[PDB]
């Protein structure tokens, strides 16, 4: 099945989901310079001061934490989006060294790692049938570079060890992912698709500009996982990122002047 390897990568996913060449495809270089400031953009809202954390789980590409998304908790709204937004999971894509890592590129520089809090729009009901529409999901997008630690990430860092193999979960009740978010919500928004099979567009990305600093010791502990099963041959967890696809006909607006 689909991986980031040579032979199931980023290259080979057309096959298997031809959306792959689609014409709104994630993730993109956010070319600075084109992107334009978009006075129509209201003022961003997240909203986690009520989220709540259920379960971390190694699937074999990265690892979620997933919340209780059954009531208005944990809401994104504002900025390029109408209506509610409600968080389902975060994850992150890295790399095997500092230099690469990340899905989205700012003027073609990667960073260390990605961090994606993925929505889904509450008009449709639920996150399923989301999927099925062209504004069903919006993902906050977070650059991580690597420097000073990230107090609020440490939790997430010390489960790890718990669910080093393809198909381990864990309780992970009570984990406040504000504890992740830049002290800046300026952002570029432009519409794509989920970067990883099915490869749906369903997206609007909301990537933030401003980096967080973790640790090297923290990404360290990201690359001990594995993208195998216990008792299978032991593949690092490391560059599960697909690189930038072709813009084609779309504009990235940013929310900052
Ligand atoms: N062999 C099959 O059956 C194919 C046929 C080919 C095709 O027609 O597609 N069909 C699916 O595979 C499929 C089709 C439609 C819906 C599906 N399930 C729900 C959508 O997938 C949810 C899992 N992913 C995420 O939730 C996610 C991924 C990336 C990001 S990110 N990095 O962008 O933030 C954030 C969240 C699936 C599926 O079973 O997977
Ligand atoms: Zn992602």
């Amino acid at each position: 099945h689909w991986g980031y390897g040579k032979h199931n990568g980023p290259e080979h996913w057309h096959k298997d989901f031809p959306i792959a060449k689609g014409e709104r495809q994630s993730p993109v270089d956010i070319d600075t310079h084109t992107a334009k400031y978009d006075p129509s953009l209201k003022p961003l809202s997240v909203s986690y001061d009520q989220a709540t954390s259920l379960r971390i789980l190694n699937n074999g590409h990265a690892f979620n934490v997933e919340f209780d998304d059954s009531q208005d908790k944990a809401v994104l709204k504002g900025g390029p989006l109408d209506g509610t937004y409600r968080l389902i999971q975060f994850h992150f894509h890295w790399g095997s060294l500092d230099g690469q890592g990340s899905e989205h590129t700012v003027d073609k520089k990667k960073y260390a790692a990605e961090l994606h809090l993925v929505h889904w729009n509450t008009k449709y009901g639920d996150f399923g049938k989301a999927v099925q529409q062209p504004d069903g999901l919006a993902v906050l997008g977070i650059f991580l570079k690597v420097g000073s630690a990230k107090p609020g990430l440490q939790k997430v860092v010390d489960v790890l060890d718990s669910i080093k193999t393809k198909g381990k979960s864990a309780d992970f009740t009570n984990f406040d992912p504000r504890g992740l978010l830049p002290e800046s919500l300026d952002y570029w928004t432009y519409p794509g698709s989920l970067t990883t099979p099915p490869l749906l567009e369903c997206v609007t990305w909301i990537v933030l500009k401003e980096p967080i600093s973790v640790s090297s010791e923290q990404v360290l502990k990201f690359r001990k996982l594995n993208f195998n099963g216990e008792g299978e041959p032991e593949e690092l967890m490391v560059d599960n990122w697909r690189p930038a696809q072709p813009l084609k006909n779309r504009q990235i607006k940013a929310s900052f002047k």
